[PDB]
């Protein structure tokens, strides 16, 4: 119902590293990840989506068809695996990624002109949100 299509510049990065240091991510690439301002580069075709989450350190690509259920490889995050599934919710995308740790998924959505994402894990809250250069 939503087209995503874009590139989008963080503006908001709340408890990032909170986030990260649930997922066990070392102390060093915490760090580094501190310096990060990542922006989504994402094209969609109904329910086909790819969101490139673009940082000057690493690149994290993702693939999928909404409703399909994909193994997830998250290699260059915490390199685990998932079993996850991206569903329609209306107009907001949500996404469960089945694995070791509980409660691992994210909400994205558009209020306006703003996309908006929540990632959760082990109940750790984790808010971006991004906007097109106008």
């Amino acid at each position: 119902p939503v087209d995503f299509t874009g590139y989008w510049k963080m503006l908001v990065n709340e408890n990032f590293e909170e986030y990260l240091r649930a997922l066990d991510v070392n102390v060093a690439l915490r760090k580094i990840a501190n310096l990060l301002k990542p922006d989504k580069e994402i094209v969609q075709d109904g329910d086909h989506m790819i969101i490139r989450t673009l940082s000057t350190f690493r690149n994290y690509i993702m693939d999928f068809q909404v409703g399909k259920e994909f193994e997830e490889d998250l290699t260059g995050i915490d390199d685990r695996k998932c079993m996850t599934t991206v569903s329609w919710d209306g107009d907001k995308l949500q996404c469960v990624q089945k694995g070791e740790k509980e409660g691992r998924g994210w909400t994205q959505w558009i209020e306006g002109d703003e996309l908006h994402l929540e990632m959760r894990v082990e109940g750790v809250v984790c808010k971006q949100v991004f906007k097109k250069v106008q």
